[PDB]
Order: structure tokens, then C-alpha cells, then sequence
């Protein structure tokens, strides 16, 4: 259930193992 998760390139809020934080803006993004 990583997909849809809120995240940011900052690295503070990445994603679950296997999934990656995809940028939706300048730094903010979502897990995919």
C-alpha cells in the first residue's frame, strides 16, 4: 500500500522498500 503515499525528495518522507518517492512538484511527491 505504498502507492498514493505522500512523500518528498527531501528524503525525510521516502517510500516503503521497493517503492520510490515520485516528485509531483518542486520537492513534494507521492509514492509509486
Amino acid at each position: 500500500g505504498c502507492a498514493g503515499k505522500s512523500c518528498n525528495i527531501l528524503g525525510s518522507d521516502p517510500c516503503d522498500a521497493g517503492c520510490f518517492c515520485l516528485p509531483v512538484g518542486i520537492v513534494a511527491g507521492v509514492c509509486v
